[PDB]
């Protein structure tokens, strides 16, 4: 098991924080050692809203950098603070709350691809090989040891929608073994090689420069794909596959 | 190895399990034109779900299961395959007829042991050390057909009706992409093997415990209806009613 009167709390968005939750419960991990800073009710995180209600779950929504939040934490008292989609930083006084510290969920193999937009920026790049790390947090965002890494095959006919979602699924098969080895005290082991960053913007604003080749076409009709979010744009309309690219 | 290209599913389901699933099957590269969802109203447990399918446009029906509009639903949608995840109706035979590849379902129990639906509360009760999950083909009947994936779950001293139920959801999940490609593959899985049991959908002894029962007993029968937000175990005393506290408590 995990031990015993171990409290957690869980800082997140959407089904990678239910199924967090769920995990967690699966653990032993009792109701009042369970607490959840999020964000608003919205179209991705109502199953974590409907869960902590029906199961009278402690929570906040106050902004990460409000008094009522560090307050949430504090009034909790938390050994561990597991970081799931939380769209937030979390300043360095409310991670120190937590004993043995915490973990972040990262859909790149850090310290490449720090940032936003990972799973699109690796399909421009032509990127083969991806993955997701799950580190220890600080002050700063995508820093910290990493205590597990897993290698994910970026195929040629992903788009960004479906990377999206194979990083989250692959992710979670590892979430319990994580949440030991913060339970355990691993110290994990330092980021190392090549680091890399991209910004919040959309890339190249979505737009699809004629000048390219085929290939880099291809690529960035397949990372602009997110159903519901508009697709590329050619200027000459609406260009959501290569076949309709191909057609016009 | 990856699912057939232009591979057509239908998921009928509820909550975590079918939102996990779809999630499961978008990552694997199905896309959403060829993604259906037939699942219940909108509930409590079942937001996360229904949020998806109109954040993502995922064709759906809330049709009842032997409705003339559920079976159409299927027809014209045409799947290849049926992944059944915590559906709450029985799935007729008809509709089953339609995915080519067939079908699977999870149950939480090592099937043919714990057909029915209390399957969580019930393996506690019966001071079972160890449970598991069955992913298998669906017929006409409920829980028969071959099985494709099972794994073993222990249970502990300390689990709950809930922290039990919570690890099949979690432990299951994780398994769900290979019992995908299984059927992707036509693996027609095993005939069911062993000692069959089944237990009813009203709540065991209607939460009520007789004192009369061993300690031991007892001790199961408060860790079997100890799933919040449900009221816990019940002990009357005296003719005169009263709630159990959590076993912790209980044990001192
Ligand atoms: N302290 C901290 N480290 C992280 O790596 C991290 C957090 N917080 N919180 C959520 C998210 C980063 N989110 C943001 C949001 C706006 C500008 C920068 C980072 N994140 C990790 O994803
Ligand atoms: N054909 C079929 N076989 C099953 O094992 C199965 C389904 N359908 N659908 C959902 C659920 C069982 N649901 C019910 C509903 C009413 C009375 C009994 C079982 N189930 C499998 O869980
Ligand atoms: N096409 C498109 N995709 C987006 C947009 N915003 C986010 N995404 C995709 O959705 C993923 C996650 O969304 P998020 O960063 O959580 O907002 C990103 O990695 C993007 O690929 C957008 O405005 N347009
Ligand atoms: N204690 C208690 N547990 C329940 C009750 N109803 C459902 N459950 C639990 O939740 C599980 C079933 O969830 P389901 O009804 O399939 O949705 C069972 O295994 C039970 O342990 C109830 O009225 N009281």
């Amino acid at each position: 098991a995990i031990a015993p009167n171990t409290r957690v709390l869980v800082a997140g968005y959407g089904l990678p924080a239910e199924f967090c939750v769920t995990t967690l419960i699966g653990m032993g991990v009792e109701i009042d050692k369970i607490a959840v800073a999020t964000h608003r009710e919205d179209n991705r995180n109502c199953g974590l809203h409907s869960m902590l209600r029906l199961r009278n779950i402690q929570f906040t929504t106050a902004a990460a950098n409000s008094e009522e939040f560090y307050e949430f934490g504090a009034n909790f008292a938390p050994d561990m603070i597991i970081s799931m989609h939380y769209r937030s930083l979390i300043p360095g006084r409310f991670l120190k709350l937590a004993k043995k510290g915490s973990v972040n969920l990262h859909p790149s193999l850090l310290p490449a691809y720090r940032g936003t937009n990972s799973v699109a920026w690796v399909i421009i790049n032509g990127e083969s090989e991806t993955g997701f790390s799950y580190h220890r947090m600080d002050e700063n965002a995508d820093t910290g040891a990493i205590l597990l890494q897993e290698r994910i095959s970026v195929e040629e006919t992903d788009t960004a929608f479906s990377l999206f979602h194979r990083q989250i699924a692959r992710a979670m098969l590892r979430l319990e073994e994580v949440i030991l080895k913060l339970d355990q005290g691993d110290p994990g082991f330092a980021q190392l090689g090549e680091a890399s960053y991209y910004a919040r913007e959309l890339p190249f604003g979505g737009v699809i420069d004629p000048r390219w080749s085929e290939v880099q076409i291809d690529r960035f009709i397949r990372a602009m794909f997110f159903p519901p979010f508009p697709p590329a744009v050619l200027k000459i309309y609406y260009v959501p596959s290569i076949d309709i690219y191909r057609s016009l």
